[PDB]
């Protein structure tokens, strides 16, 4: 029940912490009877084969805001106890696949911020147990395979925020996914199948998402769906019968686009009216034409605008 130089270790070597310490490497003598330990904030670069076999008991790993470039295999190997693995802030160019054996308690992994440039195929094949994962503001990333998170059948939220994200990749695997985001991308145009076999998802996220165009039909998958966030995009419009099969849908987001108040959004109006009823005249606003400009959408009706059958 050793305590490292280093490292405070607090109650019987249960909770061990060696942060704002300037470590090179992973410190050795961790007790065995460590159920936390938390490295951030210190100068580490590579973790080695084994360099955690002896913590049966290790539950909470924390790895994070470290200079890690380096995972070999097996890295983590020998625990069996062990739950959430954080390594965001890191300088990891690839997602570290050979350090995963089977951690069949694994529930969350946190890789955000790292210059990792690509998803591969079955990257976390390892490691099916995963409830959350976060590859936030992976903002060198470049590809996603389409076999990426194959076996993750457990994931619940996952976050794709903040990579440069010009498609939405496929997330079919992902079966009982329930928040998704997505925001802080290049997602232009949302085609039909963009979320295609998410049924179980509840809120989704695309804030600041440049999304001009979302296509007829796009949210048809998304049958649970209760949030969603359009918020801050370069929206005009949304086209018809968008929400009519997302019976659950109660809290929408719209504020801050260029709505242009037309005949076009006629259907969203009601659906504003009798979805959210308490919103009188707040907050999504019409930028154009002027005469509307400032308006609630959900506030307009059919004397506002004329309207055709094409
Ligand atoms: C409805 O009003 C609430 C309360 O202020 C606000 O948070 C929300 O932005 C509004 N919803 C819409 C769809 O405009």
């Amino acid at each position: 029940t050793s305590c490292p130089a280093a490292c405070s270790c607090s109650n019987q070597a249960s909770r061990v912490i060696c942060t704002r310490r300037e470590l090179a490497e992973v410190p050795a003598s961790i007790p065995v009877n460590t159920r936390y330990l938390n490295l951030q904030e210190n100068s580490i670069q590579v973790i080695r084969t084994d360099t955690f076999k002896h913590l049966r008991h290790l539950e909470i790993l924390q790895l994070s805001k470290n200079l890690v470039r380096k995972i070999e295999v097996g890295a983590f190997n020998g625990l069996p106890s062990l739950n959430t693995l954080e390594l965001f802030d890191n300088r990891l160019t690839t997602v570290p696949t050979q350090a995963f054996e089977y951690l069949s308690k694994l529930r969350e992994l946190w890789l955000r911020n790292n210059p990792i440039e690509s998803i591969p195929s079955y990257a976390f094949n390892r490691v099916p147990s995963l409830r959350r994962l976060d590859l936030g503001e992976l903002k060198r990333l470049e590809y996603i395979s389409e076999a990426a998170f194959e076996g993750l059948v457990n994931l619940r939220y996952l976050n794709l925020g903040m990579c440069n994200l010009k498609d939405i990749p496929n997330l079919t695997a992902l079966v009982r996914l329930e928040e998704l985001e997505l925001s802080g991308n290049r997602l232009d145009l949302i085609r039909p199948g963009s979320f295609q076999g998410l049924t179980s998802l509840r809120k989704l996220w695309l804030m600041h998402a440049q999304v001009a165009t979302i296509e007829r039909n796009a949210f048809d998958d998304l049958k649970s769906l209760e949030e969603l966030n359009l918020s801050h995009n370069n929206l005009m419009s949304l086209p018809h019968d968008l929400f009519t099969p997302l019976h659950r849908l109660e809290r929408v987001h719209l504020n801050h686009n260029p709505w242009h108040c037309n005949c076009d959004v006629l259907w969203l109006s009601w659906w504003l009216k009798e979805t959210v009823p308490s919103n009188t005249t707040c907050c999504a606003r019409c930028h154009a034409p002027a005469g509307l400009k400032g308006r609630y959408i959900g506030e307009l009706d059919q004397s506002h605008f004329t309207c055709y059958a094409g």
